[PDB]
């Protein structure tokens, strides 16, 4: 995972999309502006983004169907989109409606996705028009060693068209609003579609464990005559020798299959310093005939939101079929509750298809699990002038800690990466309790002025003399760092001695390295993503956390709530420093500290404020006096509600951080 860096763009998009073409567009944008663009497709990126954006990192731009973005915007994780009317006129209005949340545009619409029925012409010159005739057809095809239909059953998105065919829906829309207390997952028609699916699996016309890979591999090799998929899937079929047609989904109970219409959208991370660059890229490069053509060449986008290129794409009969099915379905709601809904429906379908539940029990349960938490406010990013949060953590982008029994020399490796320009770094090596000599290998990404503190350590240095400049240089204990890739640097260093710790740090402001603190028993040091270095390494990153806040409506008086939520495995004391500036002589404020059960809080504040925490807390002035905490809500909205209970009209600070040792908050 590439961290955010000012002057560059990170982009997340699902692994089934045309990220190759999108990266091509990024190479164009880089050529023009000199801004590099890194496109990646992490697994479950839609569930990862909300957690990662709150820490300040994550992609500058996230690509996903609109249904999720509402959630993100409720948590204050997306910047407001303010395109010029001239640009707004270039895309269809309804695609803008998809990205409308509380009157604000939260993303850019890209494409319009809808599932279609893909069939093999050689196997099925005349594909059935109804679900009901599929079984009778699968008998005939199984006689020939084939199957009628195979599509992904592990995601409710693919099976929804049949559930919704009769009276099935997610959230009823009326009076210009979605009613979150009205859900149509457990109704009769949904039960009928899902019961017909369960009847297909029950008769061995489909395999309950079939997934995306199984269905794609099966259809591309001619094992099955039919599959259900979206535009993105046509490319891999083109490579295959299969002669395929793309047409309207079958009817169920005489009614057309209603797929959920998605709108591939690009949201701009509220933690991004490159917002203006992301708007430039999305508006003037990605959304053009050329850009959308480059992406669509890799993986078809379906119908694009951009009108000029849509007028060309509609000439594709496959896109025409996508539109035909989309016209019969329902654009997904974009509300924050959709996530929960999806989870529920998922576990329902699965459990109902595996036989663990009856359709009735599975769907009733779905209706109950879809219930979402109470929302107390819409969070909003807070600017630097209002508040700033800096912290020290033990977590690293990549890291490893290991023990070296009997080793006469131990090796520590640091892969340090910095943005453009000279950077300043403080590095301190802390001696272990007692003669073992140490090797420090530090490779740097740019020029760095370094304060190295190593006291009573028989230390050897390995670095680049041209990039690293010392405030206090040593004369003799130095080795010129060879220019290898990182893995080869690790092996080169291992040729001198075993590696006890290694870490890749992005734009570190300060670093502390503790010798002889090796945790557990691990003899080989292997880099793992998002590793917790424990006591071995503690560093202060330069990028600050994402601070958020809001106003709690219907709450009298002026009372500020400052919330810090530490994210999740042993007893840990988090130091929390609070500096409130321009605070009135008498200020009513509360500090809410939420974290796992194993976290104690050590509080130091320049102001006298209420204290509301989990676990236990102690003031920095009274180390050994322990005050037991309360049981606090786990969710962000839960904590906001706890703030409302405390008569807080204004949430001044809201921060979410992982595995933090020290946390300094500042608010004015
Ligand atoms: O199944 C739950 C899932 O449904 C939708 O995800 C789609 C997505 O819209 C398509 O672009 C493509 O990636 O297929 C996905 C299903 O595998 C929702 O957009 C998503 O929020 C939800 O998790
Ligand atoms: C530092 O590394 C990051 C990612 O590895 C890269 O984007 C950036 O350009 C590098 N800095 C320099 C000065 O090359």
């Amino acid at each position: 995972g590439t961290k955010i860096e000012e002057g560059k763009l990170v982009i997340w998009i699902n692994g089934d999309k045309g990220y190759n073409g999108l990266a091509e567009v990024g190479k164009k944008f880089e050529k023009d502006t000199g801004i590099k663009v890194t496109v990646e497709h992490p697994d479950k990126l839609e569930e990862k983004f909300p957690q990662v954006a709150a820490t300040g990192d994550g992609p500058d731009i996230i690509f996903w169907a609109h249904d999720r973005f509402g959630g993100y915007a409720q948590s204050g994780l997306l910047a407001e989109i303010t395109p010029a009317a001239a640009f707004q006129d270039k895309l269809y209005p309804f695609t803008w409606d998809a990205v409308r949340y509380n009157g604000k545009l939260i993303a850019y619409p890209i494409a319009v996705e809808a599932l279609s029925l893909i069939y093999n012409k050689d196997l099925l010159p005349n594909p059935p028009k109804t679900w009901e005739e599929i079984p009778a057809l699968d008998k005939e095809l199984k006689a020939k060693g084939k199957s009628a239909l195979m599509f992904n059953l592990q995601e409710p998105y693919f099976t929804w068209p049949l559930i919704a065919a009769d009276g099935g829906y997610a959230f009823k829309y009326a009076a210009g609003k979605y009613d979150i207390k009205d859900v149509g997952v457990d109704n009769a028609g949904a039960k009928a579609g899902l019961t017909f699916l369960v009847d297909l699996i029950k008769n061995k016309h489909m395999n309950a464990d079939t997934d995306y890979s199984i269905a794609e591999h099966a259809f591309n090799h001619g094992e099955t005559a039919m599959t259900i998929n979206g535009p993105w899937a046509w490319s891999n079929i083109d490579t295959s020798a299969v002669n395929y047609g793309v047409t309207v989904l079958p009817t169920f109970k005489g009614q057309p299959s209603k797929p959920f219409v998605g709108v591939l959208s690009a949201g701009i991370n509220a933690a991004s310093p490159n917002k203006e660059l992301a708007k430039e890229f999305l508006e003037n490069y990605l959304l053009t005939d050329e850009g959308l053509e480059a992406v669509n060449k890799d993986k078809p986008l379906g119908a694009v939101a951009l009108k000029s290129y849509e007028e060309e794409l509609v000439k594709d009969p496959r896109v025409a079929a996508t539109m035909e099915n989309a016209q019969k379905g329902e654009i997904m709601p974009n509300i924050p509750q959709m996530s929960a809904f999806w989870y529920a429906v998922r576990t329902a379908v699965i459990n109902a298809a595996s036989g663990r539940q009856t359709v009735d029990a599975a769907l009733a349960a779905a209706q109950t699990n879809a219930a979402a938490e109470t929302v107390h406010c819409d969070l909003q990013p807070v600017g630097p002038e209002r508040g700033e949060v800096t912290y020290t953590t033990s977590q690293v982008s990549k890291g490893c800690v290991a023990q070296a029994p009997n080793a006469i020399l131990e090796v520590h490796v640091l892969f340090l990466e910095f943005p453009t320009g000279p950077s300043q770094l403080e590095l301190t090596l802390q001696a272990s309790k007692q003669p073992r000599e140490v090797l420090l290998v530090l490779s740097v990404n740019s020029s760095v002025f370094l304060h190295l503190q190593a006291l009573g350590i028989p230390l050897h240095l390995a670095y680049n003399s041209s990039l690293v400049t010392f405030q206090e240089p040593p004369g003799v204990n130095t080795t010129e760092l060879p220019s290898f890739p990182k893995t080869q640097i690790l092996e080169w260093a291992a040729e001198r001695g075993p590696i006890t710790s290694a870490a890749e740090l992005n734009d570190p402001q300060s670093i502390l390295l503790r010798l002889g603190q090796a945790q557990g028993s691990l003899s080989f040091c292997m880099l793992e993503a998002s590793q917790d270095m424990g006591r071995t390494l503690e560093w202060r990153p330069r990028t600050p956390a994402l601070v958020r806040g809001c106003h709690l409506e219907g709450v009298a008086g002026h009372k500020e709530a400052h919330i810090l939520r530490v994210l999740p495995a042993g007893p840990r004391t988090v130091t929390v420093k609070v500096e409130l500036s321009c605070a009135p002589g008498d200020l009513d404020a509360v500090l809410i500290l939420q974290g796992p059960p194993y976290v104690s809080w050590l509080i130091d504040a320049n102001h006298n404020m209420q204290i509301w925490t989990t676990g236990e807390y102690s003031f920095k002035i009274f180390p050994e006096k322990n005050i037991r905490g309360f049981k606090l809500p786990d969710t962000p909205q839960g904590l906001l509600g706890e703030a409302r209970m405390l008569n807080a009209s204004i949430v001044a600070s809201f921060v979410e951080l992982p595995l933090a040792s020290i946390v300094s908050l500042h608010a004015s």
